[PDB]
């Protein structure tokens, strides 16, 4: 982008229609009460819900629909820091508005919170927060490892894993905090219920354990090592032509710093 | 099709056989009441009946086993118009039969209304169509991003992830409307109960999903683009010989048109 | 195997093992009573342990572990009439052995009738027989299309999808047979618990279900068109070598019959 | 590792990080009570668990996660006497810390005994520690056979097949042992707690299982032949370079031994 990419702002659209139904769906089949089966179900639709469009935007836009998970790959330097804020952007839009398309064909009574992030009475929020951390971050070590193509011919579906692990995200961390795992997910719910309490914890902690997950892989794990140079002309896109000359300034590492940065 | 195509019959059984199955399974695992542990099982059972279905005749016919699937993939420009109501035929076919041996081998007072799709009383038919729609829109963009060839060598089986669609459909929708996400289906226990209350719904909104998924996805997400001429040549089959000349009148795109639709 | 096929006698110990822990963890977690989540948690025991057993040991043996699916692979001209009978024989021992294991380490009370394959009071031995038919044939048909080196690239887990295909057999049969699918499986409680009422039905069924399965998919579906020759050249092995003559009785389809059979 | 591997110590940090995860959620989703759905929960919270685990790890360390399986590969000469200790350690001080902090952010009366695995009542130490080799023994087949370079290409995702063998495990052991299988995932609960009542149980069974599985992997259904050169070179390392001479003294099978061993 700058020039010609539709594929950037179809990613957008990809982006925001996944966060549409993501959140429609996983809040939709989060409507009600119990945690026994009622958690095994939740659990299951969430990682359905994002195994399912993984396969059906992954290949689009990388499937992000988790401000969280484009934190993540922002800071893992996979990503420009325009295409990140694109990214959070259709994704908290595309949250509110799968919330309110599924408020809108949902009967009252039904609706409850719309599946509103919460804590449990006896969970601090730091408590809670660990928890989200801990949830997020091994939910973004499956992503990175995942996608990344430096493995595995043996991966199978990346999509069903990605969503397994929101899966068990959920199977552990619904009683705690409902699990939320994902900002926009959290923020529909809240931003349409006009209730925003606790919910510094459904940020702070996926955006942390996102971090710590892209740092545990990209730093420790396995190594994706990029120089500085590379790590800053990607929060930036523009590469690697446009510029002016026949022979051009690039060459011989002779500690004449880069020639230009 | 205008010369020996055994694997246009062979496909159609396919459809047949794959809907009486689908049916047969789906509707028999949805017989007696419930919806905490009653939807994860239904859910489950439509899922892997369908991910079993689409690798026992993915590679045989597409394993539609769905009209409004069918219907995607006819807007779709990638079956004739032939193809498509043929492949209804059968599955229409298919499913009264799997219905009704379904029926035959099924106790009464369990054999209920045969999992006849039904709206919950609180959720009007306006707000269980579009809820259908979101149902099958989600279905069939999976379908067509997985069935997509131009893509991924880390989708694992797509025969699961579209099954997994199909649960996701479930989870969510069977509280709203059983989730028919599939005419045919909601047809057979129609037809053989004798009971069309509502039955618009379960045409209209998995049609409607079905086409807006088609489109999101063609005319949008990752585009196929296809010019008229092929589109046509293509709800119509018959391509590309048989045709007289020596040099024939095929060449030079030099505005003459097309040299003939 | 007429020189040095420890490969067959491999494969022979595989279906023993394979059997013996598909019974032993089938039966195992099918003990109490229960159908809402009795049949989710039964359904989903027996197809990850197919699923589990079929990767262990698919590219050892095949992954049988069932008569009725042996006798599949038989009429469908794909193992020796020697081979398929020692693998029942196998998979018969290997049963009986599982559930002999079963019960030597789990608490009386408990035991109950090891879980024997059982028809619904409200259900005809007829129906139930043409239950296990349909529930076997959908079964053998996913196994033959899935190991069907003709096709997929997007199959994903072969071992999973007849997994879950066997977990489908039981989310829906359970109810009106407790799901046999396999004689081997029901044989072993039946014969330790001295109870053969209705057994004919666990042998009849998957066998003609899985006869159906075989011939559907090789004679309609997808033909894997074989002449008499190898067809009657495979139910008995020795091929292709061992004969004596330079140029040798071997050329020329002059109608001459076939030099020898 | 006489040279520059930090692919040695990365393995051993994601064998720390991925049993501190493992059990983490493996144990904090079995807090609480319940079998019939509590099971079904705790079986696939583990599986996925593993699942996830080993698509993040498993390409950087194979993902053991669990000394039996550790020690099932060692006696399969599949990694040093050195790695498997390290990795043990990792192991052992993984689980113990994920406990740690699964313990300091749950609440009080929820802890109950951290989920420590238990024997049934009915359930004696001998028939619990034979279940729990029948529960590894499966688990490990399933690893060996497909973490095997040697096979198929429709193995899918080799990650769920082995996070599915152990919801198997738990799916039919949680009745008897509450399912351990792994000694790492036992000793945690057991040391923070404070309480080894039948904990060898929980070594001794998956440790023969362990054992077991290797060899009757290794040893008889698809035999990994190795000479005891090769063996004892593996659980050693250092090869196989370094070494002085220009010829060097390696060279022609004349029955002098192996100039050296």
């Amino acid at each position: 982008w700058e020039l010609r990419s539709a594929s950037f702002w179809r990613a957008i659209c990809a982006e925001f229609f996944a966060s549409l139904f993501y959140v429609f769906f996983g809040l939709g089949a989060s409507l009600r009460w119990a945690g026994p089966l009622h958690v095994l179900q939740v659990a299951l639709a969430f990682g359905l819900a994002l195994a399912t469009l993984v396969q059906a935007v992954g290949h689009i836009s990388g499937a992000h629909v988790n401000p969280a998970v484009t934190f993540a790959f922002l800071v893992g330097s996979q990503m420009s820091l325009l295409r990140a804020i694109c990214y959070m952007v259709a994704q908290l839009l595309g949250a509110v508005a799968g919330a309110a398309v599924l408020y809108s064909v949902t009967p009252p009574a039904v609706r409850g919170n719309l599946a509103l992030n919460t804590l449990h009475p006896g969970v601090s929020v730091g408590q809670a927060t660990i928890v989200e951390i801990f949830l997020t971050l091994q939910f973004v070590l499956c992503i990175f490892a995942t996608y990344d193509e430096r493995r595995n011919g043996r991966l199978g579906s990346v999509a069903l894993a990605v969503g397994f692990s929101l899966t068990l995200g959920h199977l552990f961390g619904m009683y705690y905090t409902g699990a939320g795992m994902n900002p926009a997910r959290s923020f529909a719910p809240a931003i349409l219920t006009r209730n925003f309490t606790n919910h510094w914890v459904y940020w702070v902690g996926p955006v942390i354990g996102a971090g710590l997950g892209s740092l545990l892989y990209d730093f420790l794990l396995f190594p994706r090592l990029k120089s500085v140079s590379e790590r800053l002309s990607i929060l930036k896109g523009s590469r690697p032509s446009e510029s002016n000359g026949q022979p051009e300034v690039t060459g011989e590492p002779v500690e004449l710093k880069t020639q230009a940065l």
